[PDB]
DNA sequence: GCGACGC
DNA sequence: GCGACGC
DNA sequence: GCGACGC
DNA sequence: GCGACGC
């Protein structure tokens, strides 16, 4: 599963398996990911978020 | 529990796990914290402080 | 003023 | 030693 | 504001 | 070391 979002006008795509941290900011889902070793930031609206990312977020909010 | 504060125009947030000294100034809670490598300073009105910070304050004052 | 980093 | 958080 | 790597 | 995702 890949998340597609544009960040800084450029469109990006990220495999959910590389997502490291996930959190909610209003109506969007914010996250960090492992981009070939280095860590990047990405975000996507909650409505456009793959279900797998939403599961990740729910899991993150429950453990704290 | 994180502490939200505004410092030098910037809204910031810090975990209480990283807050060190805490003291009261009139009606606000002042504190220092680990800002990886250096100690930062933050402050929030008591009315807006989370319980955990106020608890740390009570502890500091009782010492 | 109240309490307590970076110059 | 002195300037730079909420009220 | 909201939460938490790119200049 | 400070600050630049949707509404």
């Amino acid at each position: 599963v890949k998340v597609k979002f544009k960040y800084k006008g450029e469109e990006k795509e990220v495999d959910t398996s590389k997502i490291k941290k996930v959190w909610r900011v209003g109506k969007f889902v914010s996250f960090t990911y492992d981009d070939n070793g280095k860590t990047g930031r990405g975000a996507v609206s909650e409505k456009d978020a793959p279900k797998e990312l939403l599961d990740m977020l729910a899991r993150a909010e429950r453990e704290k």
